[PDB]
């Protein structure tokens, strides 16, 4: 589609399709969260660390996925390599893991909730590894799948972390506020 | 490049700019805290948090591909911004109402009556105001030197959950308290 030739509506039909599936698909979010009601409320300040957790762990997937989409499509990796990138993936993850999981607790501590400094900064950890790695393997799977990653990557990782994360999050408060 | 690198290389490429994005979206903690009040009278408003910010930062991002590409394939030029801002002003508003009808039937189905409102009016701002985000962005960067690549994503995304949670908390303080 050419964008200066296309009016308002005509950008409204060729875009909404792809919202509607991602708004679909995301509502799923808000089901997690209903079926930890009861460790939201016991814990107020719970809900206060949501948006900066999965949107770190989106960070970090979409940094890794558009490595891995430049080095398949620059031919610097083969689809045959997804093995070794895994492994050391896994290694880059711990590491980025660790180093901002310090800094959130960090501000955990500085916003004074002393009780969420172990569940925050496991959980951080948790999804920055797990994060890193889906991004770093969806390139492989979606290029085997007959799709290019280029197109849907962005919006596939962060559906996938704000879900992966959300349950990552929510799971570790209630093994260890419950 | 990536076959080089090792993972301690890796970490050395990678970490300064997710350092800088987490310092923002920090932010975020501390905008909620601000809003405990009707955050604790109403739980249900955290159950919409991840899709209403997630929803504006596809939005944004779809909006961005778009222009970054208009630009490369000068089908555009920087000072068509203007232009484009009034066009996608109403592109915004279109799939604003659009997504704002589903997520309200959620709210509905959920069984929130109270967030009926809050939601729906919410989403459409969202919206409204992550399209323009995302489209005003690629001409921001492209003035400043900056390759959207691996650099306009990470930014629209958490421009989004900024703008968006400002929008959603100031709509439900309103209509709650
Ligand atoms: C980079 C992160 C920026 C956050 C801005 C807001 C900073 C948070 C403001 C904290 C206000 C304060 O004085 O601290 C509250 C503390 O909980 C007393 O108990
Ligand atoms: C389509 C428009 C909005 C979705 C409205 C329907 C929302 C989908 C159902 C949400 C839900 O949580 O489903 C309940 C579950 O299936 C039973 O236990
Ligand atoms: C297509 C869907 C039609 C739903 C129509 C169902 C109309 C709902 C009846 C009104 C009602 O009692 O709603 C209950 C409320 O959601 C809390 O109990
Ligand atoms: C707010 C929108 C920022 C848009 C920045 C685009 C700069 C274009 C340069 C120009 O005005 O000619
Ligand atoms: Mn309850
Ligand atoms: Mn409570
Ligand atoms: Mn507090
Ligand atoms: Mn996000």
């Amino acid at each position: 589609l050419v964008y200066s030739e296309a009016g308002p509506v005509a950008l409204w039909l060729a875009r909404v399709r792809w919202l509607v599936i991602l708004i679909l698909t995301g509502m799923v979010t808000s089901s997690i969260l209903q079926g930890f009601e009861s460790v939201l409320e016991a814990v107020t300040a719970l809900a206060f660390y949501v948006p900066v957790l999965l949107g770190t762990g989106g960070n970090t997937g979409n940094q890794s996925a558009t490595l891995i989409i430049r080095a398949l499509a620059t031919r610097d990796l083969d689809l045959r390599d997804w093995r070794r990138v895994f492994l050391k993936e896994m290694g880059v993850g711990l590491l980025l893991g660790l180093t901002l999981s310090f800094l959130l607790v960090g501000k955990v501590y500085w916003d004074g909730h002393p009780l969420l400094l172990p569940v925050v900064g496991v959980s951080l950890v948790l999804i920055v590894f797990f994060a890193n790695l889906v991004g770093a393997m969806l390139p492989f799977l979606l290029r085997r799948l007959g799709v290019d990653p280029a197109l849907v990557s962005n919006p596939l990782v962060a559906t996938l972390s704000d879900v992966t994360g959300l349950l990552i999050y929510l799971s570790v408060a209630r093994l260890l506020l419950e």
